[PDB]
């Protein structure tokens, strides 16, 4: 049989898309969306109903243009999540406005607003992950949210400083990126081709996995962002992997059994003192890839948010 | 006559070097050093005496190897500053350990330690600038130091966020970079050749100068880091410009009068509310050049500090 089935022996497969068609085809446990995937899904003709409901809902909440734009964009993202939850038994990830990524208080408020919208639609917190960029401010936001029963997905995770800080904050889940790390190394070193085991994204996730398991951290490790199935197969055994439909299709179409690659068998090791903000900043900025790609990811997600607001603004 | 003389009609010329030979030759008003220039100057044979005095001094302060390394490196930097002050009537800039760039309290303590060493050598605070990287933490350190009578030189200034935050903190001087901005644009865009007026470093400083003067800010604007004399001449009129001996030589050797380029003639405009930390972080990270080059500059200055410690450690 096939590599997707074989991978599922070792790893919980999660679908990276806002498209319900993929949920029906691959039957993933969880799904992840982000502002870019929301923007994309808002282009699907059968999703027109959801956009219209969002706008109609926003118009019931206030007579203010600016607030309606915000309400409508939020309710759209939640509506898409609601449709996905009908077809997946686990979590939906919904990302907060990336423009809030360096503001802890605002991120906490936006997360709670998204959670309220889900709760009012009849969905409990154990079905939701709020996605936040893994800046110091987002990690601090997540730490508080978890204490209030709101589970988070810490995204745009590139540096070891980020990984360490997330574990220490007790966040429910992290999405350490793989493919964007590969992108950076191709652009910034002479080495353009990598064996799967040498892929710097694969190395990143493998080392984060080891660090979490060896210190008994319960934060779910979920690899995200993939350029090819070689990366995915090298991470077989990762707690979860969120994978785009294109690569789910390649896995399902690929014959052959695979082996588990990521395991930890040893003792639980003593934890260090918590990393301080200053230490975090020093160590994150030691990593030029991480410096670039965290900042870039946030810029790109904010641009897509702005495009979503323009679309919604055109319909008011 | 010559372009250096002509430039001096409009701008206070400062020498960017730890080499006393340049102070004798060009007779600058101020001088700037940095950890890289200290490392370089420590290679000058006639500076052996200064290294030996630093080590001898460090050995008088403690019997501890680690502390002697720190005391000796600090005293060397100050000794080089002391020799420069014999030949320049204005300021010396001396940079704190770049490893402290994201730690406000440690940066304040290091600045005061450097100030003490100068004061004990008979030099008053009005002859010194403590250089700090213009991270939020360094700007906050500077704000406090200025209130305590310690004047600062905010370096590695790339983004408007940094410029704005520095002005609002009331720092004595900023060093907005020119040449490293050009470097980033040549590396990351297809455009490899720039007319002086189009040079992005020149544009950066020009826009910072306009902002400072139009809001009545009294922080000294000092362009730093140059790749060519075209950059320098486009900034004629900048309060100060710190220039490396190689480019001082080219100016002195170039015949012809130059015009003033940077002036502000209009009304003082109302200031905004102070930029918050979250707004600063957002706006700094909107600037991919600034994101990369601030983090990089700090890494490079920390590496040179380490190399300095290795040399000193070899002599204990």
């Amino acid at each position: 049989t096939d590599k997707l089935t074989s991978l599922r022996q070792y790893t919980t497969v999660v679908a990276d898309t806002g498209d319900i068609a993929a949920m029906k085809l691959y039957q993933p446990q969880d799904a992840t969306t982000n502002p870019s995937l929301i923007l994309n899904a808002a282009q699907i003709p059968e999703y027109r109903k959801l956009i219209d409901d969002a706008v109609a809902w926003a118009k019931q909440q206030s007579n203010d243009r600016a607030q309606q734009i915000v309400d409508a964009t939020d309710k759209l993202a939640v509506n898409i999540g609601l449709e996905i939850l009908k077809l997946v038994p686990g979590r939906i990830s919904t990302q907060v406005d990336a423009r809030l990524s360096y503001d802890t208080e605002a991120s906490i408020a936006k997360a709670k607003r998204l959670i309220k919208l889900y709760n009012d639609a009849g969905i409990s917190n154990d079905r939701i992950l709020i996605k936040l960029a893994s800046t110091w401010q987002g990690i601090r936001a997540a730490e508080q949210l978890e204490k209030e029963g709101i589970n988070c997905n810490l995204t745009l995770l590139f540096s070891f400083a980020q990984a360490r800080a997330c574990a220490e904050a007790g966040v429910f889940l992290i999405s350490p990126f793989v493919g964007r790390i590969l992108d950076w190394y191709k652009a910034n070193t002479d080495k353009k081709e990598y064996a799967p085991a040498e892929d710097p994204g694969v190395v990143s996730v493998s080392e984060i996995y080891q660090y979490y398991k060896e210190h008994g951290y319960e934060t779910v490790v979920m690899g995200a962002s993939f350029r090819n199935i070689g990366e995915i197969l090298e991470l077989a055994g990762c707690d979860r992997l969120t994978i785009a439909p294109t690569l789910l299709k390649e896995l399902a179409e690929s014959e052959g059994a695979i082996e588990r690659k990521l395991s930890y068998t040893g003792e639980v090791k003593a934890r260090p003192a918590r990393i301080t903000e200053s230490e975090f900043l020093w160590q994150h900025n030691q990593d030029p890839m991480a410096v670039d790609k965290l900042a870039e990811g946030i810029r790109k997600f904010a641009i897509d948010q702005e495009k979503l607001e323009k679309m919604i603004g055109d319909l008011l």
